[PDB]
């Protein structure tokens, strides 16, 4: 027989990294 | 032959973007 | 038949967290 169809789509992928650091303070 | 059975899932996905910028810093 | 092939990759992961906070003010 035919092979069978594709399998289902992978789970989503991890976090991404954490942000850049803020900007400095007020004076 | 019937049709073979679906495939295994696919890979996991690619990491996400970064995240947002942190707060701002303390006064002075 | 044998089996399928495999699926494809999954979406995009989540953003990541935000930064930590900025440096002192002058």
């Amino acid at each position: 027989g035919p092979p069978g169809p594709p399998g289902p789509p992978g789970p989503p992928g991890p976090p991404g990294p954490p942000g850049p650091p803020g900007p400095p303070g007020p004076p």
